[PDB]
């Protein structure tokens, strides 16, 4: 009820993240050293997690929250009053609040509030949609604020069950944890993408797909909320965002190192060299001036796999690598792979 309010609004993370802290599951703040993070954890699950947790016993820190949120809550003079005033449904959408911003940030709606301890549903949701609230996150907002309006779970209801009902059109018939290939390719249609396409590997990157043809209902439905969609029309209008996105060096970085652990075999360390020269003209397309002369280097000179060391370093090769290859040192750290590639490339310049 309240566990999957917030699994739609703020997400769920089975691994340790960083925000601006350590934290895991539905924004459980761990510590302020990773190795602590990890022992924090240990002792709150009971057991070698290593940073990694279930949905269970993400739920079991979510109960521990709500419960720290409930006594927070009652302990503030602005907004127990309300609180109290308040139903089972009405109070979860006030909990969602001070999950997102704090006692201090939800005690500035002072009016808002005002109206919904005067149990004016319909003039406290027009009111909470003025404020920069409804700028910011517009389609958790706006879940909220109808939760505020009815007092009952419709807005997460009709978008699980619009997503849900989404999903039917792309799982395998032999298997309902997960999306196969012929689903995958009904998703790129519905998209009008070629599956093997660059916007189709900027999607992955924002729905944080493991496998390449693989793709679970977890991350369908995770990557669907996250991005605010409940259609193909309204991904299909976040792309060019996506894109947009790249020419930034910091948001390329973490799409270029991630497309190596999405191409990879799960089980393999390392990437195949044709699987990876395939990955490199898609992402390196346009950036990299000696990329065929690569291509060229490995499938003659190195017929083995592609470590993630050197794939990551390959980027930072093309952006500083001159035309004529002189700003090279012979001696400066490059993986020997790039040190022999030099070596073939500079004299046919
Ligand atoms: C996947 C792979 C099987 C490897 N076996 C060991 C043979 C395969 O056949 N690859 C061929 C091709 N890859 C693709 O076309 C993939 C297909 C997709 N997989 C997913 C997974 C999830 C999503 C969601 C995020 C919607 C979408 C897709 S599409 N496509 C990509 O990797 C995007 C570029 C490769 C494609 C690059 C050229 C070499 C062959």
């Amino acid at each position: 009820n309240i566990f999957e309010m917030l699994r739609i609004d703020e997400g769920l993370r089975l691994k340790i993240y960083k925000d601006t802290y350590y934290t895991i599951g539905i924004g459980h703040l761990l510590t302020k050293s990773l190795n602590a993070a990890k022992s924090e954890l240990d002792k709150a699950i009971g057991r070698n997690t290593n940073g990694v947790i279930t949905k269970d016993e993400a739920e079991k820190l979510f109960n521990q929250d709500v419960d720290a949120a409930v006594r927070g809550i009652l302990r503030n003079a602005k907004l127990k009053p309300v609180y109290d005033s308040l139903d089972a449904v009405r109070r979860a959408a006030l909990i969602n609040m001070v999950f997102q911003m704090g006692e201090t940030g939800v005690a500035g709606f002072t009016n808002s509030l005002r109206m919904l301890q005067q149990k004016r549903w319909a003039e406290a949701a027009v009111n909470l949609a003025k404020s920069r609230w409804y700028n910011q996150t517009p389609n958790r907002t706006k879940r909220v604020i109808t939760t505020f309006a009815t007092g009952t779970w419709d807005a997460y209801k009709n978008l699980r069950k619009k997503l849900e009902q989404l999903y039917n059109r792309y799982k395998d018939p032999q298997d309902e944890n997960k999306i196969g290939i012929d689903g995958i390719q009904q998703f790129c249609d519905d998209l009008a993408l070629d599956p093997a396409s660059i916007s189709v590997l900027i999607i992955a990157w924002k729905f944080r797909a493991a496998t390449q043809c693989e793709f679970s209902k977890q991350e369908f439905m995770d990557g669907m909320t996250e991005l605010g969609c409940d259609s193909i029309e309204k991904l299909k209008a976040q792309i060019p965002k996506m894109e947009q996105e790249l020419k930034e060096p910091g948001r390329f970085k973490d799409f270029y190192q991630f497309t190596f652990n999405f191409a990879k075999n799960p089980g393999q360390k390392g990437l195949d060299l044709e699987m990876a020269i395939a990955y490199w003209n898609l992402v390196l397309n346009g950036r990299f001036k000696f990329l065929d002369l690569w291509n060229k280097f490995l499938l003659e000179h190195h017929k083995r796999s592609i470590p993630k060391d050197t794939w990551n370093l390959l980027l930072d090769f093309s952006t500083m690598i001159a035309d004529d290859m002189s700003n090279y040192d012979e001696e400066g750290a490059w993986p020997v792979l790039i040190d022999d590639f030099v070596e073939f490339a500079r004299p046919q310049i």
